């Protein structure tokens, strides 16, 4: 199974003291519907609390979508280090329980916050 990835561009602005989470694009995702398609959308939040749980616009009928949506969490830097950033790209099924594509987590203590960390990180298979 070709499980795919999500590219992000994540920064912290120290004049306002806020987190910044630039969700760019996903590539090569599995089809979870009876026509070889997916309806992808990213659920974007922070551990362990879940302060501002976000949802991107749904890009219906594609396995390679482009979101371009920066999600801002207004949190101080001493509280940010312990918190771990989650992105879970989901298939929208309109009526039934929404079938997960996959997910990964990124600790803020591993991110060096000089400018912007911009990288492709891979989506691992979730059973949710
Ligand atoms: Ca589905
Ligand atoms: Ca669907
Ligand atoms: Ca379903």
């Amino acid at each position: 199974e070709k499980l795919g990835k999500l590219q992000y561009s994540l920064d912290y602005d120290f004049q306002n003291n806020q987190l910044l989470v630039g969700i760019i694009q996903a590539a090569e995702l599995p089809a979870l519907d009876m026509g070889g398609t997916s309806d992808p959308y990213v659920k974007v939040f922070l551990l362990p609390d879940k302060k501002k749980k976000f949802e991107t616009k749904v890009h219906r009928k594609t396995l390679n979508p482009v979101f371009n949506e920066q999600f801002t969490f207004k949190v101080p830097y001493s509280e940010l280090g312990g918190k771990t950033l989650v992105m879970a790209v989901y298939d929208f099924d309109r009526f039934s329980k929404h079938d997960i594509i996959g997910e990964f987590k990124v600790p803020m203590n591993t991110v060096d916050f000089g400018h912007v960390t911009e990288e492709w990180r891979d989506l691992q298979s979730a059973e949710k």
